[PDB]
């Protein structure tokens, strides 16, 4: 269901967005 | 320091986000 | 409801992205 | 300079995630 | 770099918003 | 309607974060 594929699409953004804190981290490590 | 917290920041976006996938599931459901 | 849940937590994640434009523009000033 | 443009951009999506959320408050209202 | 990986990152978040927009478009649809 | 209000927000959210992608790679050449 379309409902469904939303929710796995915000899943998959949810990661993104921790892989870019993640470089982030690495950045002020700087 | 002051990008660490913007990354901290994000990291409850995303904590949020799933939440929001787990609340349409139960809408589908 | 569940859809107000959603609403909620999108209001959080603005709040929190307000929180880290405030950061940066402490790192440029 | 180009830090406070992306502070900018940031406080608008902000606002446009509000407003989504009121939209989703008023779906629910239904 | 660094900034720029975050930003190829972005992209792909801003892609993926895209196809929840397109999938409640679809929603509207039946 | 409502739903097709949010896509079109959200898809002016994913234009946002296209010019913060496109900034952070200024910041960074630079
Ligand atoms: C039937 O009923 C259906 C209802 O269906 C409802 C569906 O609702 C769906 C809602 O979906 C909502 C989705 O929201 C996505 C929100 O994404 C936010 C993304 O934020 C990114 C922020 O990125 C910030 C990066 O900042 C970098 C700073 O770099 C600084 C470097 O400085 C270096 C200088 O030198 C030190």
């Amino acid at each position: 269901g379309l409902l469904e594929e939303i929710a796995q699409l915000l899943e998959e953004i949810a990661k993104l967005l921790k892989k870019i804190a993640w470089l982030l981290k690495k950045i002020a490590q700087g």
